């Protein structure tokens, strides 16, 4: 869904998405976009942030997630989408 290239693009979290991705472990200043996706999945799995039957839908109204993508809910199939909300939270360094 998404080209390689951009899943290798350096990026800069701005710093309430990079708390985010701290509290899951993550441990850089910068990331790839491949590392920010991982490390946004330990988040959302560890919060449970999924529908219990169809594990694709996500439910974020109530978490911080949300006010981040501007969303109370999404669906994981739609990479395009979410690397749209991910990109308005963060600088690309090259
Ligand atoms: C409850 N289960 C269904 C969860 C299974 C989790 N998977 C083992 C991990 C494997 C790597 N994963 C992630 O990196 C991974 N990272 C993400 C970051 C965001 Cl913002 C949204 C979803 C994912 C996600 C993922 C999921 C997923 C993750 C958690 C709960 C439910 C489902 N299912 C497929 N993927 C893959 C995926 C979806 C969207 C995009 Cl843009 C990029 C990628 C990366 O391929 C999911
Ligand atoms: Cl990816
Ligand atoms: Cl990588
Ligand atoms: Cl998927």
């Amino acid at each position: 869904q998404i080209p390689a290239s951009e899943q290798e693009t350096l990026v800069r979290p701005k710093p309430l998405l990079l708390k985010l991705l701290k509290s899951v472990g993550a441990q850089k200043d910068t990331y790839t976009m491949k590392e920010v996706l991982f490390y946004l999945g330990q988040y959302i799995m560890t919060k449970r942030l999924y529908d219990e039957k169809q594990q694709h839908i996500v439910y974020c109204s109530n978490d911080l997630l949300g006010d981040l993508f501007g969303v109370p809910s999404f669906s994981v199939k739609e990479h395009r989408k979410i690397y749209t909300m991910i990109y308005r939270n963060l600088v690309v360094v090259n």
